């Protein structure tokens, strides 16, 4: 599924992402936008370390989900990476919350650092009623 902007904002808000561990909804929106364009079936293979990024937040298989083919990987979210490719983003959100409970918080994703940190992210939620 490829989310429309405000549709995603409300979806994430209902799933409890607004202010989760101090992270605003606009920050999550900026993350999804830059990670996959709001595409839940997006995947990115990393030939360098044999891992794959899955779903709307492009969560990596080395540490977060199990895909069975990533060498010496772990599964901190306790999900099959397949769960991160569903149209329903509930499991992906559950895993994104798990990611940010670690020390780095939202900084876990480098794309957030590159395109969202210290930027005007208000534009992502304006007019969405969130």
């Amino acid at each position: 599924k490829v989310f429309e902007r405000c549709e995603l904002a409300r979806t994430l808000k209902r799933l409890g992402m607004d202010g989760y561990r101090g992270i605003s909804l606009a920050n999550w929106m900026c993350l999804a936008k830059w990670e996959s364009g709001g595409n839940t079936r997006a995947t990115n293979y990393n030939a360098g370390d044999r891992s794959t990024d899955y779903g709307i937040f492009q969560i990596n298989s080395r540490y977060w989900c199990n895909d069975g083919k990533t060498p010496g990987a772990v599964n901190a979210c306790h999900l099959s990476c397949s769960a991160l490719l569903q149209d329903n983003i509930a499991d992906a959100v559950a895993c994104a919350k798990r990611v940010v409970r670690d020390p780095q918080g939202i900084r876990a994703w480098v794309a957030w650092r590159n395109r969202c940190q210290n930027r005007d992210v208000r534009q992502y939620v304006q007019g969405c009623g969130v």
